[PDB]
Parts: C-alpha cells; sequence; structure tokens
C-alpha cells in the first residue's frame, strides 16, 4: 500500500461542538492522529502518517503557513508517495492555488476539509478524508497540479472555489468543471488543468520567509476610496480590485488605483462576480493605466498569483503575461 | 394599452462600440428615446413615455441617484400604470434592492439592462426592454416588490444578483429562484417574495438628501485591517464585512470590527461566498460583540439594508431584527 | 413535543451493504424502528410513531403504494401533528407530487431519503431524518403542500427533482427554487408554491383503488414509434411524451400521438430537457391536434397530473386548464 | 483568411415565424446562403462555403443525415480548413457525439444553432454563427474532437447537453465543464476531452449506409414494460434504459431486459437523471445479467455509442470497455 502523509492545519474537519444537533462549534480543535483513528479504513488503502503543522481556523490562514506548507511538501517529497492536507474550508481555495504554484514535488497533493464538525450528525469529514487519500494514492492523480477533494469530487486548485456558506457540496470548479468523480474508491478522470502549475512555474519560495504585500478592495455603488488609499499609504506592493461586473471600478477607486499604478503599485482588476473572466478590451483601457486583467481568477485567487508574480517582476505587462499563463 | 414610464439611468443597454464584432464599448451613451425607437413593437403592448434621470455606467451608481429614483417613482406613481428602469448590469442588483425597500408606489417597477451593447451583433437590449414592459404592464406583476427582468425571467430585487461577468443569462435569484418566466409576452408567475418590501417597510427616504455612510471590507488569507480602520477613522456609520465561509473574519479585521462595534459602529457580517446565508450560532458569538448577521444578503445587498436600517436605529438588536424581516 | 408519524416505504435510507467503504448495497431492508433508533436525538424534538407501509426500492414504486399512502395520511390526519415519509430517492419526486395533489390533510407532510446507505461512512440518512422531523414539527411548514427535505433544504413537491445520480445534494427545485433552508434546527421560509395543492385540488383518491394508465415515451434522433403504439394498442388512457427541446416530437411519434389524441387517448407534451417549461404557441399547434403542453412538469411528473386529471375529464381543453392551475 | 465550410441541416437558426415578438415559428426553412448573408461580418474572418445537406427540424433528425454528414466531412476534409454545422438545438447533442466518434478529419468540426428563430427580436443566431466560425478558424481548436459553440462557450461533443427548454444559454457540459470561452473573437482554452474521439476511435462509418437499431425506454413509478418488449419482438440490436436514479430499472423492465441481455440483445444502463454517471457496483449486478453501465452518458448519448459499438462486437464485456474509453 502507498505511503500517504497527512499534513494537518486545522479546519472544521478538526472542529468540535458540544452537540451533534446544534450548529455552534469551534474550529481546529482535533489533533491529526485523532482524525485518522476516526477513519480506521484508511489502513485498507494506504499506510498513513500524520503530522501537525498548525491548528487554526482557516479564516486565520496567512502567508507564514503557506510558506511552511510549500517547503515541507517540497523537501519531504521523496519520503512519501502522496500528501493529504486537512484544512478549513473558508480559505482552502486560496491555499490550494498557492501550493498549485509553489510545489515542486511531483507527487499528488490533495486538500480536504469538512462543512460539518467532527461531532455533528452525518458529519462529512470521514468519507471526505478517506476519498482524499484514495486520490493521493492514485498514481493517475499525478501531474494534475494541487487538488482539492470534497463531496466525492476531485477539483483543480486554480478554479475550485467555495460556492455556498453551509452546503456539504459547496466546493465547485465554477468555470471549467471538475477533473473527475470518485466512486467506490476509484476515480474516472476526464479532465486536467491546461494552465501551468507546480514545477512548470518559475515561482520558488524555498528561500523566501516573506511574501509581497497584496490587499483586496471591494467595489459597489458609492464605494469609498479609503480602503484603497490605506493600502497605498502603507506601501503595499499590489492591490487586487474586486470590481463590479467585468472588472469595473467605482470612479473614486478608479482614480486612486490609476494613480498608484503609475507610481509603481501593481493593480489587478478582478471581479466580485462569482463566475467568469475579468477580460481585457471591455470598458477599461488596461494598457493605458498599466492595469492587469485577472481573467477567471476571483479576488483572493488573483491575490495569490499577484503575490507570487511580484517575487519575479514589477512590470505590469510581465505580470499580465503571468496572469495569462498560470 | 397601459401607460408605462421608462426611467433611464444609463448602462450597456444604452452603450455603444464602434463595431458589432469587437468587445470594446463605452457605457451610457444612448438617449432614452433612442432606446425606445429601436423597439417599435413597444407600441403594441404599452403607451410608453421615456424620461432621462442620469446617463452613467452603473459602476458609478451612488446614493444620490438612488434617492432621486425613489422620490420620482413615489411622487409620479399615479401618473402612470408602471415603471421600467433601464440601468447598467454592474450594480443593478444594488439599486433594485434599494428601491425594493424605499418605493411606496403600488404599481410595478421593473429594472432592465443588457450584457451586450446596443451596437453589438445579437444584442440583447431590445428583447430585454420589450420583456420589461410586458412585465410592468401585467397587473399580476403588482404586489411583488421591485423586479429585475433579464433573459426572459422575472427576478425579485432582494435575491437577484449578477452571477457571471459576461453571460447574457448572468442574473439569477441564486438562493430562492425566480418569480416567473416570460414566454410570448405572457408571464407564468409561481412565486412571490416572503420578505417584506415597498410600502410594508418603515423606510421613508422622501425627506432624505443623504444616506448613512456604510462601507465594505473583504476577508481573505492574511487580510489587512487597514481598510476597516480607514472606514472607522472616517467615522463611518456602518461597515459590512464580506467574510469568508459563513461570515467569518480574519483575526485582525475581527479585532478592529469588534472594537468599532462596542464604540458605536454598526457591523454586519456578510460573506464573499456567492450563495447561502451568513447565519448566527456558527463560529461567531454575535450577541457578545453586537454584530449583525446578514443572512442571504451578499455584501453589497447587506450595505443597502444597513444604510436604511441606520436611518431608523443604531441598536444592533434592532438592526438584527430588520435583517430578519426585510 | 409534537406528535410526528414516520411512514416507512424503504429506500437506501433503509438500505444495506457489507462495508462502509464500498457502494454495493441493497435497498429497502432496514425497518422503521431501527431507523428511528439510529437517530436518538429525535426523542428531544418530536414524538415519533414509526409505521411500516412497505419496504421496497423506490425504483419498484407504483400506484398501489401511492394509493395506500394517500389514504393512510388522509385517514390518520387528525391523530397526529405531522407526517414524515421515508422513501427511496429514485422516485421520491413522483410520490411527493402525487401526494401533493391527493392529500387533504392541512398539516405538514414531509418526505426524506438518503443518497448513501445507512451503513456507509458519513451516511446522510440520520441528519436528513432529523431535519425532516424538524420540518414536519414546524408550525410554519403548514399550508405549503407536500414537502421534500433533503440536504438542509425544504423543497416543494411540485418542482423538486433528482438532479444528480449520486450527489448527497441531488435534490433541487430546478425551476422556481426552494422554500427555505434549515440551520440549527430552524427554517427560514421565504417562498410558498403558487400552484394549487393538497386541500384546494378537486381530486379525491379516497374510493379509488386503481389509477388511469399513463405511459411515457422518449423522443430522440431516429426515434421508434414502437413504444408509442404499444401503449395505444394496450389501450392506455393517456401518454406523456418526453419530447426533445421545447416538447417536440419525432416524425413517427408525432403521427401516432396525433391519431391518438383524436380517438380518445389524451396525450401530454412534456420534455426530456431537465429545466424549463414545455410551452404552447411554439412549433406544435396543440389546439390543432388536441395536445396538452405540460409546462414546467417533467415527464414523470406530467404522468402524475394526467393520471389524476383523467379521473376528472378526458377533454383536452379541460386537461390543459388543470395543467395551468395544478 | 481560412477556408470554412458551413454545412446546413436546418434548425430554428434557419427557422421562420410571422413576428419578432411572437413565438410561433417553423423550423429548418431558411437556406444556408441567407444565413451566411445575414452575418456579413463573416467575410472578414473566414472564407465560408455554404453547403445545404438537408433542411429539417432536428427533432426529425435521424441516422441517414448522420451518415451523410460523417461521410461528407471525412471526404471533403482536406479541401477546407474547418467545418461549421448549423443544426437544430433539440438533437444537437446527439449529432455532435455521433460525429465526435465517427469523423476522422483532424481539423475543427463545430456545430451551432439558435434558441430564438432568425426573425425574432434579439435573435441569437448571428453571433452564434460568428463565434462558431471563429472557433472553426482557430488553430487551437484542433485535436479537441467535435465541438458545440453556443452562447460564447466552446463545449465538447461528449458532455454537452441541452439543459433548458427555451434559454439562449441552454447548452452546458453538465459533468466536466466547457473547454473555453469566447470573448472579442478570441478563445481561452483551458480543457480538452480525455475520452478518445474522432481520429483515435476504431469506428469506420465509410461503407455503412445503415446503423444498428437501438431504442430508449423510460423508467418511472409503475413503469410499463410494453415499450421494452415492443423493441425486442421487433428484434432491436440493443436497448438503452433511461433508468431512475443511479441507472436502476423498474420491476417489469428489469426482467424483460435481463431476458434480452442473455438472448443476444445488448442492453445499456443509463439514467433519466440529468447529471452524473451510471456506475457499476451499486444496486445492479451488471456482470450477473450481462448489463452495461453508461457512465456519464445520458440516454440519447448512450444510444449513439452503442449503435456504433454494435458495429464492432456484441460481447457485453467488450461493450463496457468501449463505454469506459469512448
Ligand atoms: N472556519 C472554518 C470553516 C470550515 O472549516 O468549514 C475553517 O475554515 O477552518
Ligand atoms: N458597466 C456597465 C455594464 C452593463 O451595463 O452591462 C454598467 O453597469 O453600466
Ligand atoms: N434505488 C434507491 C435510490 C435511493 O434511495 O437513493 C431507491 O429509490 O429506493
Ligand atoms: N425544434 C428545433 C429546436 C431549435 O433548433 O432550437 C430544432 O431542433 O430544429
Amino acid at each position: 500500500l502507498p505511503n500517504i502523509t497527512i499534513l494537518a492545519t486545522g479546519g472544521t474537519i478538526a472542529g468540535g461542538g458540544d452537540s451533534a444537533t446544534k450548529s455552534n462549534y469551534t474550529a481546529g480543535k482535533v489533533g491529526v492522529e485523532n482524525l485518522v483513528n476516526a477513519v480506521p479504513q484508511l489502513k485498507d488503502i494506504a499506510n498513513v502518517k500524520g503530522e501537525q503543522v498548525v491548528n487554526i481556523g482557516s479564516q486565520d490562514m496567512n502567508d507564514d503557513v503557506w510558506l511552511t506548507l510549500a517547503k515541507k511538501i517540497n523537501t519531504d517529497c521523496d519520503k512519501t508517495d502522496g500528501f493529504v492536507i486537512t484544512h478549513g474550508t473558508d480559505t482552502m481555495e486560496e491555499t490550494a492555488y498557492f501550493l498549485d504554484l509553489t510545489v515542486k514535488c511531483d507527487k499528488p497533493v490533495v486538500m480536504v476539509g469538512a462543512m460539518r464538525p467532527s461531532t455533528s450528525m452525518s458529519a462529512d469529514g470521514p468519507f471526505n478524508l478517506y476519498n482524499a487519500v484514495v486520490t493521493a494514492a492514485d498514481k493517475a492523480s499525478a501531474n494534475r497540479g494541487v487538488l482539492v477533494v470534497m463531496n466525492d469530487t476531485v477539483l483543480d486548485g486554480r478554479d475550485v472555489t467555495k460556492t455556498n456558506t453551509t452546503d456539504v457540496a459547496t466546493f465547485k470548479s465554477v468555470n471549467y468543471g471538475p477533473l473527475g468523480y470518485i466512486h467506490n474508491g476509484k476515480i474516472d478522470y476526464q479532465r486536467t488543468p491546461a494552465r501551468k502549475h507546480t514545477s512548470d512555474t518559475p515561482f520558488d519560495v524555498s528561500k523566501l520567509n516573506e511574501l509581497p504585500k497584496v490587499g483586496i478592495v471591494y467595489n459597489y455603488a458609492n464605494a469609498s476610496d479609503l480602503p484603497a488609499k490605506a493600502l497605498v499609504d502603507a506601501g503595499y506592493d499590489g492591490i487586487v480590485s474586486a470590481g463590479v461586473g467585468n472588472g469595473n471600478l467605482y470612479k473614486t477607486v478608479f482614480d486612486t488605483l490609476a494613480t498608484a499604478a503609475k507610481n509603481g503599485t501593481a493593480v489587478v482588476r478582478s471581479s466580485r462576480v462569482p463566475t467568469g473572466a475579468t477580460t481585457q478590451d471591455a470598458e477599461v483601457d488596461d494598457a493605458k493605466y498599466g492595469f492587469v486583467a485577472s481573467g477567471t481568477l476571483n479576488p483572493q485567487k488573483a491575490r495569490v498569483l499577484l503575490q507570487l508574480a511580484l517575487t519575479q517582476t514589477k512590470d505590469p505587462q510581465q505580470i499580465q503575461q503571468i496572469f495569462n499563463q498560470y
């Protein structure tokens, strides 16, 4: 049986409430070996080893843990046959894309969480964690970039996103679809991500202890330019605009980010709209203002790429190319 | 034939590019009578009169235009049999909910836009505008609150939202579904919004020239508390948190909004997640920090209600009740 | 606590299997007592009387079980506070609609099943049962017709359909959306069905012990009319066509059915297309051939309403108006 | 500019109607020249040779037109740069899959239709045609199999299906997502089909002028096996079952088909459920009865692959492996 290392970071998959019937719970309580012992059938499909990296609710995920996960996955890559990362659902779509771009290891990395706590009735963590190692063990899962496995479905780390606040079926690749479906511990893979990932990227965080500062501003009717200017005043390396519609900006935010871009801040236009690309050649003349168009990357995903792009260049057209390739 | 007044504000429905084949265009160019003359079959179903309120791209929509629209709709209510508001798609879901809560007139108000410019091949504006007056003319459309009509579908102004950056079918009531479908100028209505609206609300903006200041902060891995503190320092009456998952907050943003709430700022927890409620009784003790849980209201919709709630009270539990009722 | 009668008919919620990690299992085998005992937390919210009606896979469901269920509910209506029906998921949408038209009890009737069998890992049946009882217990669930509660969602019996072959979240009201969502044992209702149901229908199943025979025929490329004739030589009271697109029929099947509509057998146009209404005034002149267009009712749900409409009149224009109101 | 052959078979893209505001219309009436002339902007991107193959409503589509289309494409393959096929939307998913398995040309084959007829307001056919030609013209569209381009989206022939009866956005690859989106006449491809298509299949339609007879039977509550026997006494080479749930069959239909699978006629288990795979190792022992599980192929698409698999072998275990690879 393959060697599968589990890397625990926290989440509701490791959370607990005082009742199987009530909704109140605290996140990231359960230790990693407790998670594994709850699913004794893991011994049938893999030889599992658990390591605790952190134990937090993923609403507190940060640059520090991202670097830690990437380096540990890269350096211990030949010690095991695959990795499963237990993680909170709240930001798992951010971590999954960050590792998608910084993991040089060639063996499958699968992220899992749970939408119901360990203690809840019909908790989903157990079958989720099982199906994650079924995926990390499958040699067919290799060469697909970093994966997210939830609700009997394998999802690529670029497009996967949390679509619903409470539903067990919340995670979807809302733009390009899942890579394959899990039935009875077997996977029928019919897709792979075309965008470049893992060792195919030039992002090397192995010597990095920081990440460039990138923030996100929201656009809406009558939006304040103060969030944008606060990030400008703090000397942020990049700002991601969660625009309206096809990446559009309220006029005052427009004015602020246009000025920051000419004075050196990298500005990426994404959108609050849950599906579809922020394109070029719509209402905003990106070439003129040195803006970068995020494509199908939502704001928090656009932040992941813009941070890593900023470790390579500060030229907007170089960054636009990175946003067209990864 | 019924009297239908069209109130034009701008949008891509009134936008133009130099080619039916290229995607570049400027928004809010076309005058309101030009829109009507493009659809001469309007004369078959209604006696239409057009008035120009503004001509902007709805990414620039603001409190000023909202007040103007509400007052004009309220005071001219008995002059016509129905209203159709042509409007940009980018923020139409915000205007539609604002009018949903401030319109005292009892006759149908229908908002329309277009995802392709007037000049584009297979432009959608014409049939959209037609189907909007078909809806404003139908007496069955009354008593349903303010409506949004797009792609042969009637949508309630609370739940309707822009789901895709470019698709003609972008607008959906992603939580509770549409009220009815349009076929051949007839509507088969099978639903109506349970939440209270229009004259059933206590919101009266008829003497108001301002709206309370409410901003929106985004949550993500490693999020800066600077947007939140900038809005605090400006003395904002309310802040809407676009949380992660079920309304959760990054720890530093948490700290800032908890403090603002105890010192008088109204704080509403919404979510970046495109569907589903930000509930109470999950990970955040709302009663303790005087936070308000937004339910199914997304951040920009939660801003609309919190602004209007702030014209009635500053007590968090009074505001939570408003968020449970409207 | 309220008195809740659980009526058990089988399903994979009562389904077996030799292993929590394998899919091979048998359906409709566990009894209602073992189902109730498996969820002891029912004892705190409701007073559940388990009654076994039959114990079958719902793929083998039929008119008999339908009739007995409708009778049993109407008879026992005033000796309980609500009903829960445990059912297989394959045909749950048809039973739910049948009872949605036949039951005359004005108290909640809620159906529930499970997509994973009792013995599987992370099995969904227990929380499903719990939430179904919560809904049957809720005062607000009355007067909304027969309900289906699955995956934390309350779905009206008319529009609810099985959307996916294996997903725990398979049930959706794909046309008009759900009625409300269940969180922490509380429901927030924001919709009710507009079509007449339960108590305001004219159907009366009380005396009948057999139901007019209606079959279903599938349109496709190079469709054979052998199934369509097979049902008319056997003298079926009516046929429902699973047409292509907007309820259109192939060459052969069109002719066989146009013969039939004139010589007695009432035929109904529905569609194999999972969402959207079969409209009249499209390609097919229903008035010319005496056809009936089903609207949003899919084929298995069109058969339910025709069977029953055939117990009232065989006039096509009489039937169409029942399809426009129920 | 590239040479693009447009092959016209009809559809509501060639459909009539007396009024832009009414739905009554007739299908497959406009010729290919009037279709091309209606989109003069084609002249700038492609060199379109219009060829009329037939002019029919695709509800009346059949094997003949399929065979002639496959032959015509394979024969003329090297006298053009790509093919566009204008088609009705009702059966477009079946033709697209047939050709996806039969054509041996390694140049783009793209199908297109319209949900609104040529003469309607805001008719979608022109931009649809334009974008289909864009896709047929694109160098990157080769080696992805037969494509369907509808509503600015490139969809693989296998998974694409008509999702809604009237929506202009009805076509979706409901299981694995689309291949790419078209904006401003450029496509961003991020997926290709993994299942073997076009040139790497073993099918050869060149000599054949008739196709093994396969019918489809619909499972539901109290299902009649009269359609299922009708096809076996008429000696059909195989039947596809539109089963309930995960490809399950009613009492009667199970027995008739278990008889059949043994006495020659190969039967295939598919499902009436719009999304998700009919799996083996569930409730039905396919190995015991010599059944075949279709996977994600819906019924009309299972019939396409069986018809063709029946021109190769009648062994069930031979057929299942073709269903696991094509
Ligand atoms: N707040 C939790 C939510 C979850 O895990 O589902 C987390 O992300 O850790
Ligand atoms: N930016 C435009 C987009 C549209 O109308 O579709 C607007 O909202 O006015
Ligand atoms: N075959 C099962 C399907 C299920 O319950 O999930 C039934 O309907 O009984
Ligand atoms: N009945 C039409 C449907 C369409 O094209 O929209 C056809 O398939 O030809």
